[PDB]
């Protein structure tokens, strides 16, 4: 089997991407944030505290003839941005882009933090990291991908995120029309539960490439590119007037600037992030100070190749017995 679904930016900045997902019988379609940095599929639901729902579409398990309470199971997750959610668990039929999994754990939110409430466009998350990170207790549950894997034509999924445009998540096949040149594959460590890999270095604009190992995670659920302070300082030093602002919470730059590109290494290959991809617009409406798309990972404890990086590439998440990651230009 295979699946193919379009993923769409939630706003004009590509803060996140939503992908329609069918849950239950008859289908209830919710727009979920596919997150390769976590491993829970959770949804706004009929059980979510009413004051914490503000425009989201909810899953109502009582209206699904295939929903079953997973008795005794609870979940609770905290994300890198400080947001969180928790609740109980049902199993139900879940389909993405034509690919169907029966008995998928669907984690029903009883509580969500303010950031989730305030984002009317995201109805929940679909985790695509390794199932060892799944938070369901006392019986850990598998991700949608892990459940689907054996039925897929090939044990892979791909992320093809758009810049200010829709893109695609494919399951079970590699669309050879969706990228240019060749795909370069690189080793993955699953030791922390992430799609963790090591970039071979970077360049800023038309500058020389610096060969240096940068260990980080491929994370579709993080908006920006978070890298070591040395790398980030070298980037922003090429933008007149750019500075790190503790009050704003990162690097800002004059909105009048033209940003340089940023290149990262994948083995001997190179992925180029255009300057425009690094512009996250005015810090507040009407401001002439703009927020940068490359930020320091110091304090986070891990480097994160978030959407800013991933949307510059066609990315293969290879879930073979020894997982690997592939990157192509597009
Ligand atoms: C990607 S977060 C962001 N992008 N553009 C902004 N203005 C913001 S913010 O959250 O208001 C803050 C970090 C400046």
């Amino acid at each position: 089997s295979t699946g193919s679904a379009t993923t769409t930016p939630i706003d004009s900045l590509d803060d996140a991407y939503i992908t329609p997902v069918q849950i239950g019988t008859p289908a209830q379609t919710l727009n979920l944030d596919f997150d390769t940095g976590s491993s829970d599929l959770w949804v706004f639901s009929s059980e979510t505290t009413a004051s914490e729902v503000d425009g989201q579409t909810i899953y109502t398990p009582s209206k699904s003839t295939t929903a079953k309470l997973l008795s005794g199971a609870t979940w609770s997750i905290s994300y890198g941005d400080g947001s969180s959610s928790s609740g109980d668990v049902y199993t139900d039929t879940v389909s993405v882009g034509g690919l169907t999994v029966t008995g998928q754990a669907v984690e029903s939110a009883k509580k969500v933090s303010s950031s989730f409430t305030e984002d009317s466009t995201i109805d929940g998350l679909l985790g695509l990291a390794f199932s060892t990170l799944n938070t369901v207790s006392p019986t850990q549950q598998k991700t949608f991908f892990d459940n689907a894997k054996a039925s897929l034509d090939s044990p892979v999924f791909t992320a093809d995120l758009g810049y200010h445009a829709p893109g695609t998540y494919n399951f079970g096949f590699i669309d050879t029309t969706a990228y240019t040149g060749s795909i370069t594959y690189t080793a993955v460590s699953t030791k922390q539960g992430f799609w963790e890999w090591t970039s071979t270095g970077y360049a800023v604009g038309s500058g020389t490439f610096k060969s240096t190992s940068i260990d980080g995670i491929a994370d579709t659920g993080t908006t920006l590119l978070y890298l070591p302070a040395t790398v980030v300082s070298a980037y922003w030093a090429q933008v007149s007037g750019a500075k790190s602002s503790s009050s704003v919470g990162g690097y800002v730059f004059p909105c009048s600037a033209t940003l340089p590109s940023f290149t990262f290494g994948v083995g001997s290959a190179r992925i180029v992030i255009p300057g425009d991809y690094i512009d996250f617009g005015p810090i507040s409406t009407g401001s002439s100070s703009c927020f940068g798309g490359i930020q320091s990972s110091a304090g986070i404890g891990i480097n994160i190749f978030g959407d800013v990086a991933l949307k510059a590439a066609f990315v293969v998440f290879n879930g073979a017995t020894t997982p690997t990651l592939g990157f192509a230009s597009k």
